């Protein structure tokens, strides 16, 4: 029953939310096991890490809840008042530009959007907060000549600070996963500066590295901000690389700027050419890594983070349309669609073949060359290294499952989603038999049974994992009218004509 699994997912969310609100209200970091909490800034001022990241999930559930609508409404109010009255981003502390942009700036923007379209709360509260934070973060683009920002910035002074390690290089995905957020902010404010600054990073990236010709659109994970040149590093769709590809497509879906689709196409073909492979014995499609350039060997290691590719590929091929209607359009990519189904299956298998039914942080697919103390999956398609056995309540697989279900309408995806939701329920719960004290937490080990719990609840458990599971069981969700930022914060597809009138156009080319 769709509405039933809906009640269940809403219940799981509320159990986590009730516990968080009771013990760690207003804190950035929260541990459900010991009910402990703290803020990230050295000064102990809150960033709204969990509250801001969760507001839009509260709004989505409020909009369709039949059993807890009233509770969700009250929590939105609680969150909104706190965001307006307590949260203050004028903090003398250095924060990571990427994380703060995708979680806080993005969450405030989507809260504004849903508040607007769902007519709940005061959208102005979120927009005003977004403008102020956006201005603090935007200062990061004034540090180098290339326009590529250093990893962190002080929210009060505006002073930028380079990455501590990696020879001072910035992570490629970190400055190429800020575009949806700043462009939507430009759209809402009419302030072109946000748009101009965030689009600026691509030219040096592509030009200075001969990215298309030399790398076939595949990016090493580190880029020096002052030169715009890649640092000797791994090429992977996992951490520090993943969302660079994500936002190439999502910008096109959001603003209709074709250049980014063209760039996206180039990277996808490059990915199929250099990183794609199949495991044994199930022939599951997976995306590997190239630690030593494209000329080196292909590593079968894959971050759970890569699993978002199922949804991305499906979204890019259909542009949000049901396959039924998409299959007849000129822009439909049969290749991308088939691979989307393939990668989503593979990622589902990472749960299905797991002893706990939950996929670990990282897996190593079987390429017939796994010839020590590694754990083998049920079928043997992949292994799990002793140090990668943790599960941080990540959303990437349920993310892709949601897209596949709504675009294909194949009920098999809702079945998969249900199994994973149940595995999270049974294997990450604390006080599992008491709905009054029950809550959910991360795992230090999701391979051993019973699973070993870690005292921490990721904000994305609420912002993404439960959100995508919830949307999966919504009977109607038009993917042609929304584009999710990388933290599952939905933005509306922008009107081309309005963008034109605001002088928001592609300021570079290739
Ligand atoms: C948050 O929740 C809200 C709901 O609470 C949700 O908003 C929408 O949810 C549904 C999305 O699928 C949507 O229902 C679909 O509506 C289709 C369009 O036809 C119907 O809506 C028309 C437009 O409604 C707006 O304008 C109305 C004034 O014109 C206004 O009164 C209304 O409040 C909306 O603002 C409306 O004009 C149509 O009217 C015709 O039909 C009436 C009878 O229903 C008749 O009385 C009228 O004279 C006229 O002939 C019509 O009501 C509809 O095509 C679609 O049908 C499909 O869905 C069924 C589901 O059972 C399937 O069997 C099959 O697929 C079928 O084809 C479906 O009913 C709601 O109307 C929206 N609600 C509101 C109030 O906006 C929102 O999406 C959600 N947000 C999120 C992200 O969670
Ligand atoms: C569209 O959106 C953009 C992006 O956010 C906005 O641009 C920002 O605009 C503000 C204000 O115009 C800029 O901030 C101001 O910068 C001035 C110049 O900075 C130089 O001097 C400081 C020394 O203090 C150096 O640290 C810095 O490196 C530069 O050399 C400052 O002089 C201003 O300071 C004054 O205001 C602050 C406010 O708290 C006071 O504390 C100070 O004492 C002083 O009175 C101020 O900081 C900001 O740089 C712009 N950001 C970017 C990325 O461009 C647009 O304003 C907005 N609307 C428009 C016009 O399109
Ligand atoms: C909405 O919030 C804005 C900013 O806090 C405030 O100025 C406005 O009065 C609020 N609207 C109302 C009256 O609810
Ligand atoms: O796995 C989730 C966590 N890291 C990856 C990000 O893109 C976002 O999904 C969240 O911050
Ligand atoms: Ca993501």
């Amino acid at each position: 029953a769709g509405e039933m699994d809906r009640d269940r997912i809403e219940s799981m969310f509320l159990e986590s939310w009730r516990d968080y609100s009771k013990h760690g209200w207003g804190y950035d970091v929260y541990g459900p096991i010991e009910h402990t909490s703290h803020n990230m800034p050295r000064g102990n001022q809150p960033l709204g890490w969990i509250i801001v990241d969760s507001v839009d999930t509260l709004m989505l559930m409020y909009n369709s809840s039949t059993l807890y609508k009233s509770e969700f409404e009250a929590e939105i109010q609680r969150s909104e008042h706190w965001i307006n009255d307590v949260l203050d981003f004028d903090i003398d502390a250095e924060v990571n530009v990427f994380e703060t942009t995708i979680r806080m700036l993005g969450g405030l923007l989507s809260a504004y959007h849903l508040s607007d379209v769902l007519e709940v709360g005061n959208k102005t509260v979120y927009l005003n907060k977004a403008i102020d934070l956006g201005d603090r973060l935007a200062l990061a683009f004034l540090s180098t000549q290339t326009g590529i920002p250093y990893s962190s910035i002080n929210l009060h002074s505006g002073q930028a600070v380079k990455n501590h390690a990696d020879g001072g290089a910035s992570s490629t995905a970190e400055f190429t996963t800020l575009q949806m957020e700043f462009k939507y902010l430009a759209y809402l404010t009419g302030n072109r500066t946000y748009w101009e600054l965030v689009e600026r990073v691509y030219e040096p990236l592509y030009k200075n590295n001969d990215l298309l010709n030399t790398y076939d659109g595949l990016v090493p994970i580190y880029t020096f901000p002052d030169t715009g040149k890649f640092g000797a590093s791994t090429i992977r769709f996992g951490s520090r690389g993943d969302s660079f590809y994500e936002y190439l497509l999502k910008q096109y879906l959001l603003t209709h700027e074709t250049l980014y689709y063209d760039l996206y196409r180039k990277s996808m073909e490059g990915m199929k050419k250099h990183l794609l492979a199949q495991s044994k014995p199930s022939s599951l499609w997976y995306i590997g890594e190239r630690e030593q350039g494209l000329q080196g060997q292909l590593s079968p290691k894959m971050d759970h983070l890569v699993c978002f590719m199922g949804g991305l590929l499906a979204s890019g091929s259909t542009e949000g349309l049901s396959i039924h209607e998409a299959r007849r359009r000129p822009f439909f990519s049969k290749s991308d669609w088939d691979l989307a189904k393939g990668i989503t299956d593979t990622c589902y298998q990472m749960y299905k073949q797991s002893s706990s039914g939950l996929a670990p942080e990282i897996v190593v697919f079987n390429d017939g060359n796994i010839k020590d103390g590694w754990w083998r999956s049920s079928v043997g398609d992949f292994f799990v290294k002793p140090l990668d056995r943790h599960n941080l309540q990540r959303p990437e697989t349920v993310e892709s499952i949601m897209f596949m279900y709504h675009l294909s309408h194949d009920h098999k995806y809702r079945e998969w989603g249900a199994e994973i939701a149940t595995s999270f329920f049974e294997n990450t719960c604390v006080d599992c038999n008491d709905p009054k004290l029950r809550r959910f937490t991360s795992l230090s080990d999701c391979i051993t049974l019973p699973t070993k719990k870690s005292n921490n609840m990721e904000s994305f458990w609420l912002a993404e994992t439960l959100k995508y599971l919830y949307i999966l069981f919504l009977d109607e969700f038009d993917l042609t009218k929304v584009v999710f930022n990388t933290e599952a914060h939905p933005f509306p597809v922008l009107d081309e004509e309005i963008l034109k009138s605001q002088s928001l156009t592609t300021g570079w080319s290739l």
